[PDB]
């Protein structure tokens, strides 16, 4: 989880396109964090 957030937080700002939501909750859905 703790790099998962940080390259997701990072990320975020580089693509408009595509939306994430709040990134403990991303890391869970694609459940790299588990």
């Amino acid at each position: 989880c703790w790099l998962c957030r940080a390259l997701i937080k990072r990320i975020q700002a580089m693509i408009p396109k595509g939306g994430r939501m709040l990134p403990q909750l991303v890391c869970r859905l694609v459940l790299r964090c588990s």
